[PDB]
């Protein structure tokens, strides 16, 4: 049954090392989606083959939360990988933090709350993250936030577990990868911080002109602080910059009870029942202007593949890769 033929791709919102994203419409029906497409050419060369495993899987779990990215199907040809995600067109945070440089107050700690509520269900389910940065954490339509690329993840990190690979993007990099010790859950605490600081103060916490003063400054300095900044908002940065991981807050303690979040009542805005500070301009269901145009002006085309490779590698990689949820065999069906 499905192909990517069924599709009509009418904008690449995206393109980079993730593969391409497009705006799809599913045939004639007025419903549309999200298709995130690779080629197994490039996955296999980029030695990406388990990663984009892992997060088909993590994505099976991910329908259950409302801050992640649901996944409807997922299928493969020849040539191709296909993600057949929800579409959400209220932009990246990246994106919305380019023009205004910092978020204010209230909408930054909106925005840690929810991504609070995201990495809990994550870590209960045993999955570590690896990947929080400002580029993964996209807004639907009203403003909520969604937690995207699930191809870093860790999973079976429940119990006394913890595992040694070395990884993530270098500004959010944990002390303890960069020391090669053995970790679990801790490691996202820390991106979480980096993640927050840049939402508040509108750059990193940790700098270098090259990857090696990068690392030594996250191994060595202490974040500066401005005197403007919320003494709360200070306070939690300084208990989630915490070297040893098992004193960081989020390891440690209770993040959720932490005086930043006090006007939060978690279970309400678990249901999105608060309204978000920052409500994106949006037009239709349709409407991609929360993107970047440099994306945006692309035709839509997949690429060639090298038949070489396809031809002699092992098919059965990908086993298992296909999955489709009832909701979207329905839609199928209907139009079959
Ligand atoms: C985190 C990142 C970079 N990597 C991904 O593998 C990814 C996967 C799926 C979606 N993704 C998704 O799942 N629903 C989406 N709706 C609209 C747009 C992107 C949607 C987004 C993803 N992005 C960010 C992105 C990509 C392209 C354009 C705008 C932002």
């Amino acid at each position: 049954k499905l192909k990517i033929e069924d599709f009509e791709l009418h904008k690449m919102l995206g393109k980079g090392s993730f593969g391409k994203v497009f705006l799809a419409e599913f045939k004639k029906t007025n419903q549309f989606f999200a298709i995130k497409a690779l080629k197994k050419d490039v996955v296999l060369m980029d030695d990406d083959v388990e990663c984009t495993m892992v997060e088909k899987r993590v994505l099976s779990l991910a329908w259950e939360h409302p801050f992640l990215t649901h996944m409807f199907c997922t299928f493969q040809t020849k040539e191709n990988l296909f993600f057949v995600m929800e579409y959400l067109n209220g932009g990246d945070l990246m994106y919305h933090i380019q023009s205004c440089h910092k978020f204010d107050l209230s909408r930054a700690t909106f925005y840690a709350a929810e991504i609070i509520l995201g990495l809990q269900f994550l870590h209960s389910k045993g999955i570590v993250y690896r990947d929080l940065k400002l580029d993964n954490i996209l807004l639907d339509k009203d403003g909520h936030i969604k937690i995207a690329d699930f191809g870093m993840c860790k999973e079976n990190m429940l119990g006394d577990a913890k595992t040694n690979e070395f990884c993530g993007t270098p500004d959010y990099i944990a002390p303890e990868i960069l020391l090669g010790q053995k970790y679990n859950h801790s490691v996202d605490w820390w991106s979480f911080g980096v993640l927050l600081y840049e939402m508040l103060i509108g750059q990193s916490p940790f700098h270098g002109q090259d990857e090696e003063e990068l690392f030594h400054s996250i191994r060595m300095d202490n974040p500066f602080y401005p005197r403007w900044l919320e003494k709360e908002a200070k306070d939690l940065l300084v208990k989630l910059f915490v070297r040893e991981p098992e004193k960081r807050l989020g390891v440690r303690g209770d993040i959720r009870q932490h005086p930043l979040f006090r006007e939060i009542n978690w279970e309400e805005l678990e249901r999105k029942e608060i309204d978000p500070p920052f409500r994106p301009k949006v037009k239709s269901p349709f409407d991609c202007s929360n993107f970047d145009k440099e994306f945006l002006n692309e035709k839509p085309r997949l690429s060639f593949a090298d038949r070489a490779l396809i031809n002699s590698m092992d098919q059965n990689m990908f086993r298992n890769f296909s999955f489709m949820n009832p909701g979207m065999e329905r839609l199928i069906s209907h139009h079959h």
